[PDB]
């Protein structure tokens, strides 16, 4: 009768967000993003994607942690595998390069939760937490984790980003905002039992 | 590196759906509805309800089962805790009552994950999958739960409802036909590797 997983948030104030040189995304516009996506599918299959989900409190509310592009898209940090890439290895190798620090000292990451599966039918925006019917070679597959933070870190944010504290109700029914991944994380986060340190 | 919960699924035509008396709602209307929440309240504080989400497969496509009331709205088994009432126990309870069989077989329920929370701050419609700002006083909170079934069983519906099995696409983003609890399962049940019996 205590079924819920028991994760620790600690306060916003405990972390310290310093800066690193720009990165640079790997497409310069949609069109580029979709022919890459067709021309990767014909030589290894369908994307792998992998996304962080990492939450703190402030005030006893919990905040999931966004990188803003610019004044842009908000964007879960993650990126794709490559092929026979473990998830989880690729999850904390793309962690570090997004989040690493300029000393080079590492992050200690803890993954031991799936909080969600989004597939992409199409080379084409729409993304569904299924496979669609009929739709035998999907283009995208992602796999969202939840991220246990340490009580403490200094994360390097690449400078042409912001890191942005959203709390739950902002991303609440907010799709045009942060699209239907994001904004159906209150949601996919409900199960959790947070501990507010 | 495999971090998903494994669920079997069966086909929906290894389960028998029999017939057995009405079972009338406890309130005939909206208005009757929030004043009896209203008026318990006062006496024992919030309402706890439980609820649960039983899925099978056609043809290797989940279905949820949800209980339709006549051609009204569609329903999760489910119902109110007592006072002192363990949620586990209580939905096992709830489920019987419903679903439970005229000869008195009993059915093996077996509840070990939660996929997740809603709360109702005002005496109203409105629900959200936290609670909201500046609300210390819920009227009422909601758990649901995965219920795995046997490869079989017979269950007894009762006479003013329909069992209807309804797969995940028709559910996602329908909140005008659902709701906002239901039409969400498909992103809430994305985490579960789900087997195909
Ligand atoms: O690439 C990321 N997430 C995977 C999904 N994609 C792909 C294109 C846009 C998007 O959100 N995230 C990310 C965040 C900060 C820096 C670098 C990458
Ligand atoms: O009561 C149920 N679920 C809890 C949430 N409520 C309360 C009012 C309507 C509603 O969906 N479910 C249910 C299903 C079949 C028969 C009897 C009960
Ligand atoms: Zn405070
Ligand atoms: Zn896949
Ligand atoms: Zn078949
Ligand atoms: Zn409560």
């Amino acid at each position: 009768s205590m079924l819920e997983r028991t994760i620790n948030l600690y306060p916003l104030t405990n972390y310290t967000f310093g800066t690193k040189e720009p990165l640079y995304e790997k497409d310069s516009s949609v069109a580029a993003r979709f022919q890459r996506m067709r021309e990767e599918f014909d030589k290894i299959g369908m994307r792998r994607t992998v996304e962080g989900v990492l939450i703190v409190h402030e005030h006893r509310l919990p905040h999931v942690l966004l990188l803003q592009l610019g004044t842009t898209f908000f964007k879960l940090p993650g990126g794709e595998l490559n092929p026979g890439e473990d998830e989880v290895e690729g999850l904390k190798r793309l962690m570090t390069e997004i989040l690493g620090r300029q000393d080079g000292v590492l992050q200690d990451w803890v993954i031991d939760d799936c909080i969600g599966n989004w597939w992409r039918p199409n080379f084409e925006p729409p993304q569904y937490p299924y496979i669609p019917a009929h739709i035998t070679k999907p283009k995208e597959h992602k796999k969202l984790f939840l991220v246990q933070l340490q009580e403490k870190a200094l994360f390097a944010v690449p400078k042409n980003y912001k890191l942005v504290a959203a709390p739950l109700f902002e991303l609440y029914d907010n799709a045009p905002g942060y699209g239907p991944i994001i904004s159906s994380l209150p949601q996919l986060l409900s199960r959790f039992n947070f501990i507010y340190n």
